[PDB]
């Protein structure tokens, strides 16, 4: 275990522990932060581990792409910010992922609306931010100040436990793609060639195996597919 176990603990202490033990939580002087910052090179599985942790805890997940939110310059951007926080509150417990939070926080007012909405959040509301960047030294240190995205989590090469978690999310626990009984994800995650794997190679491993399964038909994903997929992992990471 590596980054998975860290992301797991930060969610429980902001969406499970404060609701389940309010008198104990508020007695230790604990205050839920708006979110966490995921930092590391792209393709390491920041998004997949965020979705993995939400799933296993029975939480909702709402994504936001940093460059996509520049739809209406200053305009509908702030209204979208406001809607994503609103959407998350109606579908609580929910996690609001700000993918590529950098360069969105390098408009000088959307940072204030992001800080507004983050400061506007309470533990009762059961909403947890997860932001992602490849360069934390470039983001606004305002969004990183205590109460906001105060705990930074570094995501590097996933250890064997993070790989099975990533695989249980990509395959949606062997339902999308549907896996047959001969496929043991725990054996795939612990494989020799997976020890150097990024989140992207795991993501490509499932695609390639699924592509094999769709290519043969021209439905389930077999160990044979995963075997042929390892010979085809030409992931950009």
């Amino acid at each position: 275990i590596g980054a998975l176990e860290d992301i797991r603990e930060e969610l429980t202490m902001a969406i499970l522990a404060p609701v389940r033990n309010p008198d104990q939580f508020k007695a230790l002087g604990l205050v839920t932060p708006a979110g966490v910052l995921l930092a590391g090179p792209p393709g390491c599985g920041k998004t997949l581990l965020a979705k993995a942790v939400a799933n296993e805890s029975g939480l909702n997940f709402i994504s936001v792409k940093g460059p996509e939110l520049l739809n209406m310059y200053v305009g509908e951007s702030e209204r979208a910010v406001r809607q994503v926080f609103q959407r998350a509150k109606n579908s609580a417990p929910c996690v609001i992922f700000f993918d590529e939070v950098d360069a969105l926080c390098p408009s000088v007012r959307v940072v204030n609306q992001l800080l507004t909405e983050m400061d506007g959040l309470e533990a009762r509301q059961q909403v947890f931010i997860m932001a992602a960047t490849n360069r934390p030294d470039i983001i606004d240190p305002a969004i990183l100040r205590p109460g906001r995205l105060d705990k930074t989590l570094f995501v590097g090469l996933p250890p064997p436990a993070d790989r099975l978690a990533i695989l249980k999310t990509i395959t949606k626990n062997g339902t999308k793609p549907p896996l047959d009984a001969d496929v043991n994800l725990e054996a795939i995650a612990g494989d020799l060639r997976c020890d150097c794997y990024t989140g992207a190679d795991l993501s490509a491993l499932v695609r390639e195996a699924s592509i094999c399964a769709l290519r043969q038909e021209m439905l389930k994903v077999s160990h044979k597919h995963f075997e042929e997929a390892f010979k085809k992992v030409r992931s950009s990471i």
